[PDB]
C-alpha cells in the first residue's frame, strides 16, 4: 500500500501540472553565457549563470526553424510539457523556460559530474555492484514515469549524468511522451532500439525496459550488445533473439537481461502481469535497498572530481557559436502552447 499510495499522490500532482503548464517564466537577458556542453543537429546545451542570483544552468536552445524541418515540433512540446510537471529525485529539475523570435529555452540544473557515458569509456566496465547502483536508480525512475503513463524512450549512457552525490540524473525528454496504449514514431538510438520499434509495431512502456537491459550490459561489459559498423546490421542483431554474454558476467546478471532482452515483448520484464517487481524482485537486485536508494542514502560508486558548482572539466569541449535571436518572429503559431 506505501508504494500505491506514493505513485497514486505522484500522478495526482503531475497531472495538477500537466494540465496547467508553466510558461515564460525568464527571459535570456537574465543570464551570462559561459561554455557550450554539447551541440545536435537542432540545439545546443549552455552552461550559464543567472545574472541576479549567481546560480548555474543548463540552458537547452532548440531553433525552432530546426525542429520543424526536421519533424521535432511535438517532440519538443513533449519535452517542456514533462519535464515541467514532474518531480523524482534522479530526473532532472527544470527552473525555467522561455521562447523568443528564433529559439526554444529549456533551463535545467546543471549537473556538474558529466556524463555516465564518459566515466563508463574512462574506467572500461563497472563493477557489477557499481552498474546495480545505476540500474536501481533506472527502474525507480521508470518505475514513476510509466505510472505516469510516459515512455521515456531515450536511455543511453550520454543521457544519464552523474550529479555531485554521484547519483544519476536523467536529461534529454526529447522524445518522452504520454500514451495511453500504444505509440508509434521511429525514434532512439540505433544500439539501444527495441524489436518492436524496429519492426514499426505499434508499441508501449516494454521498450524502455528493453533499453534498460541494453544499458545494464554495456555497463557492466563495456559496450552494447548488438553493435555493428551500419545501422542494418545492428537491427538484424536486435531482431534476431540471440545475445551473447562476457564468462564474467554473473549468471544472476545473465538471468536478468535474458528476461529484459527478450525480443517478444509479451514475455519481456516490466511488461509481465507483475510489472516492475518482476524486476525489483530478480535474485541480481537481491542487495538493493530500494527505498534507501530512493532516499539518496546509499553511498555511490564514486563521486565525480569537480571544483565548485561551475567547473566544466567534465564536458568536453565544442566551437563556440552565436546565440543569435532573428529580429522576426519565426514559427510563432507551431510552438504557442510553448
Ligand atoms: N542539466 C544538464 N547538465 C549538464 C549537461 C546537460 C546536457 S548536455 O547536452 O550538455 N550533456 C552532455 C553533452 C551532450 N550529451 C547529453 C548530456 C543536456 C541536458 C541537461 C544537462
Amino acid at each position: 500500500e506505501s508504494v500505491k499510495e506514493f505513485l497514486a499522490k505522484a500522478k495526482e500532482e503531475f497531472l495538477k501540472k500537466w494540465e496547467s503548464p508553466s510558461q515564460n517564466t525568464a527571459q535570456l537577458d537574465h543570464f551570462d553565457r559561459i561554455k557550450t556542453l554539447g551541440t545536435g543537429s537542432f540545439g545546443r546545451v549552455m552552461l550559464v549563470k543567472h545574472k541576479e542570483t549567481g546560480n548555474h544552468y543548463a540552458m537547452k536552445i532548440l531553433d525552432k526553424q530546426k525542429v520543424v524541418k526536421l519533424k521535432q515540433i511535438e517532440h519538443t512540446l513533449n519535452e517542456k510539457r514533462i519535464l515541467q510537471a514532474v518531480n523524482f529525485p534522479f530526473l532532472v529539475k527544470l527552473e525555467f523556460s522561455f521562447k523568443d523570435n528564433s529559439n526554444l529555452y529549456m533551463v535545467m540544473e546543471y549537473v556538474p559530474g558529466g556524463e555516465m557515458f564518459s566515466h563508463l569509456r574512462r574506467i572500461g566496465r563497472f563493477s557489477e555492484p557499481h552498474a546495480r547502483f545505476y540500474a536501481a536508480q533506472i527502474v525507480l525512475t521508470f518505475e514513476y514515469l510509466h505510472s505516469l503513463d510516459l515512455i521515456y524512450r531515450d536511455l543511453k549512457p550520454e543521457n544519464l549524468l552523474i550529479d555531485q552525490q554521484g547519483y544519476i540524473q536523467v536529461t534529454d525528454f526529447g522524445f518522452a511522451k504520454r500514451v495511453k496504449g500504444r505509440t508509434w514514431t521511429l525514434c532512439g538510438t540505433p544500439e539501444y532500439l527495441a524489436p518492436e520499434i524496429i519492426l514499426s509495431k505499434g508499441y508501449n512502456k516494454a521498450v524502455d525496459w528493453w533499453a534498460l537491459g541494453v544499458l545494464i550490459y554495456e555497463m557492466a561489459a563495456g559496450y552494447p550488445p548488438f553493435f555493428a559498423d551500419q545501422p542494418i546490421q545492428i537491427y538484424e542483431k536486435i531482431v534476431s533473439g540471440k545475445v551473447r554474454f562476457p564468462s564474467h558476467f554473473s549468471s544472476d546478471l545473465k538471468d536478468l537481461l535474458r528476461n529484459l532482452l527478450q525480443v517478444d515483448l509479451t514475455k519481456r520484464f516490466g511488461n509481465l502481469k507483475n510489472g516492475v517487481n518482476d524486476i525489483k524482485n530478480h535474485k541480481w537486485f537481491a542487495t538493493t535497498d530500494w527505498i534507501a536508494i530512493y532516499q539518496r542514502k546509499v553511498e555511490a560508486p564514486f563521486i565525480p572530481k569537480f571544483k565548485g558548482p561551475g567547473d566544466t572539466s567534465n564536458f568536453d569541449d565544442y566551437e563556440e557559436e552565436e546565440i543569435r535571436v532573428s529580429i522576426n518572429e519565426k514559427c510563432g503559431k507551431e510552438f504557442t502552447e510553448f
